[PDB]
C-alpha cells in the first residue's frame, strides 16, 4: 500500500511532532534505503540515540544502505558521545566499508576530508564515450553521482573532468581527453568546509573533487551538503554577533544548565569591560556635580553611540564574510564609512538638541548636541574597524559582536562626553 | 595578445578581479570578451552594475551579451533596467529575436522573489507515450539549448505536471522500456507564486538539484536551480543579518552602496530608535528627586542598563534564529517563556556577584542590594524581553528578524531604568 507511497521527508518534517516509540517502530519497518535516508537527516543527538536503541539486524542494515561521508557523521556522533559503544557500532560493518569509513573519520568534520564521499566515478585516461558510458552504468549502483566523471591520470590525480550530459550529445566513439575539461577547479582534503561552499557556489558547480595532501583524487562533494555548511555557516555568524560562543546550539535541543554555559562567558568579558564605565563616571565627578543635567543625558546619548557601532559593524562583518569585502580596503572602508558617520550625527543631533531644549535645559544643548556629532562619528568608525582588525590579527570579525560594539561604546562614549563637558565648563 | 593570453581565462578569475578594476577597465574588458563570458561576467553582477553596462555599452556587444544569456539571468538584467530606466528598457528588449523576447515577456511577470521570479524555460519536458530510446534520442537534440537535461518533466496533452525522471535511471535502465514506467508522480512540484525562500527550504530538505514549477493548474511552466537557490540561501541570510543591525535595505551592497546610500539605509532605524530612547530623559528627570540625594547612584546606570541590553541581544538572536531555521514552533513560546524564566535567573546572579563586588571595591558600600539586586531584576526582565518579542512580531505576522539587536538595547534602556530606578526609590525611603 503505502509502505511503497509515503517518502522519507514526509516522516521527516512530522518527526518534529512525533512520539519516540511511534518513530523508533518506523526505523524497522521502512526499507532498509528509506530507514537509513530518515536516520540520515536527523539532529546527530538523534541519530546516535537511535543507533543505539533499533537492533543489530536493521542496525546494521542502516549502516550498510546509507551513504559513507553520511555514515561518517553518524558513528563519528556517537564516537563523541558514548565512545565505548562506538568502536562495537563500528564492528557490525565489513572489511572494505569500515577502512573506508575510517579514513574519513581522520579528516577533520569542518574540512574537506570531512564533507567528501569516495563513491566517486573516476575514469582512467584515453577511454571513449561509448567505453565510459558502459563503465559509468556498471558502476552507477554504488556511485554517490555519475553525473561528472573525473579523469585521473597513472598515479590517481586529476587531469579532467566529464559532464555526463557531455557523453551524450557526443559520438561515442570520440576520446573523451577531447572532450573532457583539463582546468579541473578541486580542493584539498584540509581545505575549510566554508572554503568549498563558496567555490561549489562560485562556480555554479553540484559535485566538487576533493584531492589528498599529495594531489590524489579521493573523494568528492555534493552542493547539496554545502546548502547544509552554507545555513550552518551562516547560523553561527548570526550566534556569534548576539554574543552566543556555541556554534553547534540549537535551542531546543539544549537545556538551563547548558544554556548558562553558553551565554555567561561573553556577559562577564563585557561587563568588567563595562566596569571601566563607573569608575569613568566617578573620575568625573566634579563635572556631575556642578551641572546635573549631564547624567540625564547619558542613557539617550552613550546609547545612539552603540546603535551606530553596530550597524557599521554588522554591515562589515558579513562583507568580509560574503567576501565583498577584503582586509585591503579598510584604508577605503574607514574614507566612506567616516563622511557617513558626521551625515549620521548632524542628522541624529538635530534631534536630540530638540529634547534636551524641550526638557528645560537650552544651556548644556551645545554640549550635548557637540557630543552626539563625536559620538556617532567615532561609534561608527570603531564598529567599522574591528572586524577589519580580527581579520588583520587571524581572527573571527564575527567575534566583534553587537554586544562586544555596545560595551565598548559606552566606555567611549562616556569619556567622548564628559571629557567635553569638564572643556566647555572652563569657559 | 588581448583574445589570448586572456582568451583562456576563467570569467571567475576575471569576477574575483572585478572590484579591482576601474569602472573605465571593467568596461574594455566587457567590450572585448568573448561574447559568452562578457555575459557569464554580466550575469552574476549585482542589478545596479549590470543596468549600469546595458546602457553604456554599444549597442553591437549590447546585442550579442543580452542573447547569449541564460534566459532567467536574462529576464533579471532586464529587470534591472525596468526600475532604474524603464524607458530604455523596452527600447532594449528591440535587441531580442520574438522568441526569446516571448519568454522574457512572460518571465518578468512574475515576482523577483517568487518561485517563477527565479525560473527558467529551458526545461526539457516529454510525454508518457515515450521509451527509454526515444527520450535519449530526445535529449540528444534538445540537450544544447536547456539550462539541465539531468532531470526529465512529462507533461500531457494540456501541459500538466506527472512525473520526473532522474538520467541517471536513463543509463540504466533498458532502451525498450516505456517511459511513465520509471518515473516518478510522487513528483514535488512548487507554485510559481511561491516563495523564494520557501523555495530554497524544499530544494534544501529533499537534496534537490532541481525543482519544477507549475500554475495555479498544475501546468509546467519552468523549472528553478540549486546553483540559484544558492545565491537566495546566501541572500536571504546576509539580509537576516543586516536585518540583525537595524540595517533594513533589501539587497544591500556595501562595496557598490556609497554614503548618501548608506546614509538612506541606516538613517531610518537610528531615527526610530532615538525618539525611543529619549524615553530616558524624561525617565530620568521625572527621577531627579531620587537622584537628587544619592550621587553614588548614577555612577553605576550604564553597567547597569548595557548588560541587560546584551542579556536581551543573546536570548534574542538565539530564539530569532531557531525561528529561521524552522526549529522553533510559533506555538513553543510558553516553553521559552519558562525554558529562558530561569537561565535570566542563573545568569542575573553570577553576574550580580561580580557587579556588586565593584559596586562595594568602588567606595560606596552605602547599599548594595539598591544596585545589585536591581542587576538581577533586570537581568532577569530583559532577558524575557528579547526571547517574547520575536514570537509576538511573528503572531502579528512580521519579520521577527526586526527584532534587532540596537532595537533590544534601546527597548532595554526604557526599562532597565524604570526598573532601577524603582529600587533606588523603595530601597531609599
Ligand atoms: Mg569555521
Ligand atoms: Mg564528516
Ligand atoms: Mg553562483
Ligand atoms: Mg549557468
Ligand atoms: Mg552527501
Ligand atoms: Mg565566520
Ligand atoms: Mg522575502
Ligand atoms: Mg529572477
Ligand atoms: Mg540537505
Ligand atoms: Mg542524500
Ligand atoms: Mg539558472
Ligand atoms: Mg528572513
Ligand atoms: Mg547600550
Amino acid at each position: 500500500e503505502v509502505l511503497e507511497e509515503i517518502h522519507p521527508q514526509d516522516l521527516l518534517a512530522l518527526w518534529d511532532e512525533l512520539k519516540g516509540e511511534h518513530r523508533y517502530v518506523v526505523l524497522t519497518l521502512l526499507p532498509k534505503a528509506k530507514a537509513a535516508e530518515v536516520l540520515s537527516h536527523l539532529s546527530p543527538e538523534e541519530q546516535a540515540e537511535y543507533l543505539k536503541t533499533l537492533p543489530p539486524w536493521r542496525l546494521r542494515e542502516i549502516l550498510e544502505e546509507l551513504s559513507l561521508d553520511d555514515l561518517a557523521d553518524a558513528l563519528q556522533a556517537v564516537r563523541k558521545e558514548d565512545p565505548a559503544y562506538f568502536q562495537r557500532l563500528k564492528d557490525l560493518l565489513d572489511p572494505r566499508t569500515r577502512a573506508e569509513v575510517e579514513a574519513l573519520a581522520r579528516y577533520e568534520e569542518d574540512e574537506a576530508g570531512g564533507l567528501m564521499t569516495p563513491e566517486y566515478v573516476a575514469v582512467r585516461e584515453g577511454m571513449t564515450v561509448e567505453e565510459v558510458l558502459r563503465f559509468l552504468r556498471r558502476a552507477a549502483p554504488d556511485a554517490e553521482t555519475i553525473y561528472y566523471i573525473y579523469v585521473v591520470d597513472e598515479k590517481g590525480r586529476l587531469k579532467g573532468v566529464l559532464s555526463l550530459r557531455d557523453l551524450i550529445v557526443a559520438d561515442p566513439r570520440t576520446r573523451v581527453a577531447e572532450i573532457m575539461n583539463p582546468k579541473v577547479v578541486y580542493v584539498r582534503t584540509d581545505t575549510d568546509q566554508e572554503e568549498v561552499a563558496r567555490l561549489m557556489a562560485d562556480y555554479d558547480f553540484t559535485v566538487l573533487p576533493v584531492v589528498d595532501e599529495e594531489g590524489r583524487l579521493v573523494g568528492i562533494v555534493t552542493v547539496d551538503d554545502v546548502l547544509d555548511v552554507l545555513e550552518a555557516e551562516a547560523t553561527e555568524d548570526i550566534h556569534k554577533l548576539g554574543a552566543v560562543d556555541v556554534p553547534d546550539l540549537v535551542y531546543s535541543e539544549a537545556g538551563p544548565v547548558a544554556l548558562w554555559l553558553a551565554r555567561v562567558r561573553w556577559l562577564v568579558i563585557l561587563i568588567l569591560t563595562g566596569m571601566v564605565t563607573s569608575s569613568i563616571l566617578q573620575g568625573f565627578e566634579s563635572v556631575l556635580e556642578a551641572v546635573t543635567a549631564l547624567a540625564f543625558y547619558v542613557p539617550v546619548l552613550l546609547g545612539t553611540g552603540g546603535n551606530t557601532g553596530n550597524q557599521s559593524a554588522t554591515l562589515i562583518i558579513r562583507a568580509l564574510a560574503t567576501r565583498d569585502l577584503d582586509l585591503r580596503d579598510w584604508r577605503r572602508v574607514f574614507l566612506k564609512e567616516m563622511g557617513v558617520g558626521l551625515l549620521l550625527g548632524l542628522t541624529l543631533s538635530f534631534l536630540l538638541v530638540g529634547k534636551v531644549y524641550w526638557d528645560g535645559h537650552p544651556l548644556l544643548l551645545p554640549v550635548v548636541g557637540v557630543s552626539l556629532v563625536l559620538i556617532v562619528f567615532f561609534a561608527n568608525l570603531v564598529g567599522a574597524m574591528l572586524p577589519f582588525l580580527l581579520r588583520r590579527l587571524g581572527v573571527d570579525p564575527a567575534l566583534v559582536s553587537n554586544p562586544l560594539v555596545a560595551t565598548l561604546s559606552d566606555v567611549t562614549g562616556l569619556l567622548i562626553y564628559l571629557s567635553v563637558a569638564r572643556l566647555l565648563l572652563e569657559a
